[PDB]
């Protein structure tokens, strides 16, 4: 059922983010390109986030591939979710008019896990890549992703997350 | 079995919406714009309700999407259920003549926030689509009440109480 | 297994009827529509009985549909689960010989019409569908009292006790 | 597992009857109905017994479907199970040479005759299928007596004791 | 995992005989059946023993099966365990070397009957299959004796001491 | 988890020796011979010890199967448990080198003969795979001694600790 | 829960080593070996300390195995606990910041020196990690004393403190 | 802390009757008439009901002593609880205000007589004690109704409902 | 609370008879005899009934002592339960007027014989205090049948029923 | 530990009300009565609230002891936890400052009449103790709210915030 | 309680003997020897039998005190037992009519002396206090027979079956 | 009870050999001698045998105190419980004639010597009252062994086996 949706270059993530969920897309990021190169590429996100290093294989892949990646988003963007919809393309990332977005980024089990991450300080490259594609300095970066907040469409548009909040 | 269905453009909402549920919604309704961007799609209701979130995600991609899509209604419809049976294109919302209806509800400076921000944007989303006015709807979301199917009809949630045939 | 059955337009109703049945139900009775909306769909039933509203999209949908649903007692049906028996197919619904069937029940100024006025809906639709008068149902739904297949088509539940052959 | 042997069209009852493996076995025999409606269906049994209604729903199924159900005893077989054993096909009701037999039991206005009228039901049905004389059933569900399989042959229950090849 | 063993047909029994295990063998063996009447079945045995009937419902289905049953005792194999070691198919019936065997036992005018000529029962089967005159095994079976291996290939119960290769 | 060691051909023996267990690893032993007769098999071995009559079920089944099966001590292994160790395939039996080794023991007219006879049988076997003579072998497993694993090999009971890599 | 983490090749060690936790462990090891036998594995190491036999089990498939494994204490590890962690693969030992580490002790003829040579074999074992000297070694494991992290980088059982 | 109730000749019958219960509060009569068999027995009652023979035993052992027995209840009162309530001295049966009181019911030649020969003498012993007519009794013991204090004044269970003071 | 009981010479036995109670039993007895050989000992009964040879133990000592022991059935008395009530001291055997009484059952060469040999023992024992003929004892204790106080008179296990008062 | 609190007529209500509870609460009451007819006893409550029936018996027991009762909330109470609140002795029913107060709720046509009856007979006795107006607290107990030490006894329900000291 | 009877010079032997019960029967019988060196010892015994050790601590007790000990056996007596039983003063060994007696048994250089040299120490001082010969007493503590009382007078353990009076 | 006994001078030592125990011994000894420093005190021993600290202080109070006492041992006496047999008051220590006598045993630089320290301490201490040599001694306590009454005799332990009289 998603084959048929792949067909039309159009890739759902909907769930939590692991390294399964990733190597999926990722899967299906290379294999549209090798379909065409230059057709777009839909990517429609609902997501709660999850894993951080699964999150920068999607986006790395995202950066890697020539074709243009949209960016929608539905229902909830928050953690890598969140991270992947700024990601898009620029202009064409969009949310539907009821979407919540939330940019925090939970510290998260072993130190040793965050051993790598605080090494991975993926937060600056999460908060330097945040940074460039909306615009906000960097320390405003810093503090909102230290936060529990709740943006809605509009507010992710000011923001600088999404280009256009798409109409009915 | 549900893709034989699927494949006549009919998709069951079955139980409480979750995230796994409305993106299995979400895949289908893309889908069925993208098999054919015309023919309506029938959508069936029978829910206790569901996560809020996870509900919307249902109801904007009703919108979002080209073909008109039929809500009908059967056996109970409750909290973010009838919400999404509300929220069909207009005429076109359905119930079954013994099915019920039914609405309500599911750091702290935030919090207080979003939890009732999040409620005004269901409460005005029904007053458009029921036409009711807010003052009516504010406070009927708030207490539980059983509505049949008629009596939902005079409400405005749905169009037609579908007779036997 | 079950679908080499549903492939033969038998539906299997096995167990008390939740939310998961119901649906699992109604989701096989909109397939066989999809299949032939012509030959008849064979209803099997066996059931303690099970949750009012779960039962209703079992009904409403067998009304909805359009090809006729043979409801085929096999031991007790009891509850709600006769209450499906009882609104089969007319002159198809049939019972075993040896087969039982049995009849009977599952803010409080709301929940206390609810409840009522959720009774009446049975005794009401039973009254079609048995013929008895109402003062009758009425009283029957309230004790329990268990009625043999032939005491069945007495009473208007079951058309025809189907004899081994 | 079982499927393999269900392909084969072998069906084992192995535990005391619930409504859970009665309505399995249903499932399977109105299945093997489907599969082939002329070929015998070869029914095992090894029970302590069951639930009585369970019991029957297992006992009118291989009634009502066409094809011959050979009931073939293998150890206890006891309460409902017997009743099952002596329910086969005439002719074909076997039993192991080692294997035992046996057969016994399991508002107050209602429920005392609901007891008494649901025995005199398996008093009748075993005194159709062993040919012995009501008053001889009557006493001998009554009382526990282990039958071995050749007295059972003499008793009216199992047609053939199968000998080892 | 024991599947993959079953489709190379070896069949472990490895823990006292309940009704439970009595049946998953059953099926088992009328399964290896189903898939080769031919080529025989290998069954290993290790058990303190069980219950009685559930051990004849193992003991008859090892007749009633085409296949040749190797049994194949390993470690302690008593009660009604070695009385299946001892219904293998003549000839096959094996043990390893340091394998031990042991027999031994398990309203009231109708008890002492059935508990007395419950044990003749095995008395007798074993008589055949030992070759021992059942004044022996009338002894036998009564007190708890320790059988090595090869004591019991000279008492009848095991043909071949299978040597380590 | 386990079956993913199994898969590679490791079999973990991690404490008391039971029916339970025994059982479980004889099952895994005819596994790893069906799916390839040929690669030896790693045994590793932690232990207190345990029942005899369940040793041997081990000790029987590695000696029965093709395949070679590599005993690796690791920590402690006595009672039951080393004369596991002692019954590798010959040349392949290792200990890690910290691991340590210990050997010691667990109507009348019978049972004091079945107590000492089983004794021997152990005494007798590993005179056999330690190459010791039985009078010393008969004096060691009645008094308790810590072997480590040097002293081991020098004793019979390892032929080589591994040293790490 | 702990298989996702056992998918990353962690392993917690979480409390007093019995026969039970040591066999958990080994089979764990051995299996993140069958997975992959490059990339090492991090061990976590909570413990109050266990059963001498039970440690060296999980000593000795430390050093048995071909990856390297990297103990990491967090809180207390004394006892067995602690002889585990100055076992890990050289330069890899860590601690946490706060951690605290500590080192100590659990037919007559037989049992004595039973008693006797297994403490030895613990002494020179930690000879080797730590590089003290036996005198030092021999007079430590004797008497009960609190080594905060740092002072245990000095003693020579943790080769790193991990700094947040 | 019971025994200084008991010290003051009160007795507490707190839970559903089973044996340990009866037993224990047979005891306690039979020792308070040792004590006294003058001053009268309070025996208070917060029950839901329990085994009918264990309140016979209660029962008889009120009827047997020498002195009054003033059966007081508070809360509910139902089963067999209410017929112990029935059951006290004359005059002396009391409730509190606020307390509810309700009654009614809990080889097959022989079961189904001993199930109604065992009502009858309920049903008759309450219409001793209440005054009713046993037309009456015979249909209130059957129907399960909620018996106000006041109302069973009325209804001839308890004499006085104590009212505070 | 049960010594303030046994001061006055009273005996309660409570509930099923194992070895802890009979012995309790017993050393009461013996004690009861130690402080007055002449005062009669009241014996009270509600029993399900216990294992057989620690019923014996009351029986015999209820023999052997001199003074009269005045059984007093209330509340059921079952199994070996009611054969100490006709154990009692003849003419002082009592029942309360509602209670019921009721009486049944509870190497081979040798158990065989044990079993049916210790069941004569207690078929004879009520033979003479029932005074009913043993064709009649040897029919009764093996068919379960529940005696009213009444019918145990006619019947011959107590002498009176004691009335209230 | 509650005993030595219990000496000094301290009482802890500390959990949802249920039959064990609501006894032991009983029990406590009509001992520190037997104790001591003249001094007050001290009533703590923290509870979410509990069974309707099991309430009464706590208050009732308020009414019908002699001494006066003092209830004294701490933390939540709420349910049938307040309505022994307020039914403490009228001018000392307490509450500490930061505990919080709440009311609310917990065949057919005898169902439908019980559950409302229930009700009103807490509303009435809510209406006496706080004196507020009927149609008042027949609109509190409806909706939840939660209601401050301050703001209950400006509703009535306590009459004294105890300030600490 | 006991000691009452204890000043009487009755000793009861109530259960299993252990190390417990056996010391103070012990200090007891020491007891009643610095009471009156002339007055003999009732000593009552009911046990399943117990710990071979601490039996002979009661069983040399009483030969190396003064007094003569009755042993009277009432109920099954069996194992160290009966020992006891056939252990009193000779002449004073008595039994109930209806009591049963019976008799049975309860590094491995040393173990295996140890189990045989501590029951011939049974069957010796068996064989002088029954009088029969060894070669009897051998065989019968083997096999487990029961003993009524008259079989145990004619085989020497009681001397004289106490008639009731 | 034990009073008259230590009122006559009698010891009974009834159980493995704790803190609380010893404790109870010591008191006993100072006391008797305060009561007459004379005559002998008589000190029964059964034990399994105890903490060795604990067993010291018994030793040296029999030493420190200047009457005689006279270990007499009955049923087994083990461990530190001979230790004290042996530690009677020599020409006094008995033992009767069918119980049994046994010996055997219960920071590291500091630990090894003080387990070792302890052992020699008993080692010394029996080789002067038996009278042995040490390389025996050392040898004995190190191995279990069964020493009856006589072989202790001639061992040294006991001095006079007391006959029976």
């Amino acid at each position: 059922i998603y084959s048929r949706l792949l067909k039309d270059r159009i890739i759902m993530l909907g769930s939590q983010i692991d390294d399964n969920v990733a190597n999926s897309i990722v899967s299906q990021l290379l294999f549209l390109q090798a379909q065409d190169s230059e057709k777009d590429i839909y990517l429609y996100i609902n997501s709660p986030g999850g894993s951080v290093t699964a999150g920068f294989a999607i986006y790395d892949t995202i950066q890697h591939i020539k074709p243009d990646v949209q960016t929608i988003c539905i229902g909830m963007a928050a953690s890598m979710g969140s991270f992947l919809l700024a990601a898009g393309a620029k202009g064409k990332r969009f949310a539907l008019p009821n979407a919540e977005v939330m940019i925090h980024q939970p510290l998260g089990a072993t130190e040793i896990e965050i051993a790598a991450n605080h090494i991975l300080k993926t937060r600056e490259k999460l908060n330097r890549i945040l940074s460039e594609r909306t615009g906000q300095s960097i320390e405003k970066i810093q503090k909102d992703t230290d936060r529990d907040n709740f943006l809605t469409a509009e507010e992710a548009k000011e923001y600088g997350l999404i280009d256009e909040v798409m109409v009915p």
